[PDB]
């Protein structure tokens, strides 16, 4: 089983990789932006080499045009493709959130992941589970009141939410399993407890179109 | 008891027949905007017969346009007690798989921050007036929780994205006795535009509750 994780250099990205390398027969391609800075994650693949680490920046176009390459190197394949990278920069008014964190959170948080699934679904389509998850927020739901507004970051939650939705349905027919997760808060959970949980909810998880919490309970949309 | 309303995207389809439907109601002044007003025939035509029709141009896609539109809204009127955000693109459906990147990008300018910037800029003329009515003209495709069996890629996603941050608006206004809603128009079974027209006006005079997701008919949809 090839599992794929973007943004693995640090937190439940790097927790995730961390669970995965402890695993039998699990090869790993892990994303950072600068792999050359990503000390631990670099640390752990020397000491793991199923740990693969690939450069991915999900904001730059030009940088997703080449994951799918950087990706053929070590693997025909992909079982479980994990959209992780995110930001999470812009909270609050509308009146007081300018254009530049609209526009951001819509490149990183949106186009990005659906970019990043569009080059890499022909490895996806060869491998065997085929399994797509996006890391979500419950920030993202239409339908949950946590008495905060969340500006650009929930908006972009809630457009891939949307999009997640839609990508359950067209792949139905060729066996996929796509969710949209969230990993928890990190009442706050370690790197490591969401990572947990995330690993047991990737290789459980039996049907298509779900969005839920890192626990394995469904989120309204 | 003199209102001002204003329209984005009144050029053609249910925004001209919104200004329409309005320009034969007395007391209302209507600002009507258009991408291109000098080839904006029948709506040119409305505003020579009707005074109280202004035509301003407005590019929701262009933070250029979007940086003028109060200076300019405000040559003709000193508030909006109706704010009605209905200019919008619907040029990308189908499978996620075969929608490219541009059209991605397009719906998330012109349908989700245009009519952020634009009500943005447009806040303080509508702070100013009585009725302090924001509607979002968005579509029953940008709900997360009705399925039609169709795809709407980027037109959905960005009704979706809008629905959000309305949401969230109303939430930010309720404080300052704004009413906020999104509003499907209907599908234009089919109704036509006027149809379409004469039932969101009906709507925006008689809405008195911030925060709904609603049809042309006033029923409630989910987000
Ligand atoms: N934070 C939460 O508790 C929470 C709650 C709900 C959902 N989520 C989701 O869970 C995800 C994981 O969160 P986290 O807590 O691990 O976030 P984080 O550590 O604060 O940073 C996000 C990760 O993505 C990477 N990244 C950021 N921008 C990138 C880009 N343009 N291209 C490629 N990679 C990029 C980051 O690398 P760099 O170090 O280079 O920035 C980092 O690995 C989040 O991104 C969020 O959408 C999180
Ligand atoms: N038609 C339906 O069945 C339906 C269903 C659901 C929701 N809606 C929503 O209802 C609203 C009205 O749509 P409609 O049916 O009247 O369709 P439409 O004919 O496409 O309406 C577009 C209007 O918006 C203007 N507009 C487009 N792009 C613009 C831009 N970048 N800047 C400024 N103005 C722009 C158009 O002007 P140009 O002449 O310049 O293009 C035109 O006046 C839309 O927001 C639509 O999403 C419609």
């Amino acid at each position: 089983q090839t599992y794929f994780i973007s943004g693995a250099n640090r937190g439940i990205g790097f927790s995730v990789v961390q669970r995965l390398a402890a695993k039998s027969g699990v090869k790993v391609i892990a994303t950072a932006r600068d792999p050359a800075s990503a000390t631990a994650l670099n640390e752990l693949a020397k000491e793991n080499p199923q740990v693969k680490v690939v450069q991915l920046d999900i904001s730059d176009e030009e940088s997703i045009k080449k994951i799918a390459k950087n990706v053929s190197q070590y693997t025909d394949s992909i079982d479980v493709f994990v959209s992780n990278a995110a930001i999470a920069k812009s909270f609050g008014p509308l009146l007081n959130t300018p254009r530049e964190q609209w526009i951001e959170h819509f490149f990183t948080n949106v186009l990005g992941p659906i970019r990043l699934f569009q080059e890499l679904y022909p490895l996806i389509k060869k491998g065997t589970q085929k399994k797509v998850f996006f890391i979500s927020s419950n920030a993202g739901s239409l339908n949950l009141d946590f008495g905060l507004d969340f500006s650009a970051y929930g908006q972009s939650k809630a457009a891939l939410n949307y999009s997640t939705k839609e990508l359950a349905r067209q792949l139905k027919p060729e066996n996929f399993i796509v969710a949209a997760v969230h990993p928890g808060v990190v009442t706050k959970i370690t790197p490591e407890e969401s990572a947990a949980a995330l690993c047991k909810l990737f290789e459980s998880l039996n049907t298509t179109g779900k969005y839920l919490s890192y626990d394995g309970t469904e989120l309204p949309w």
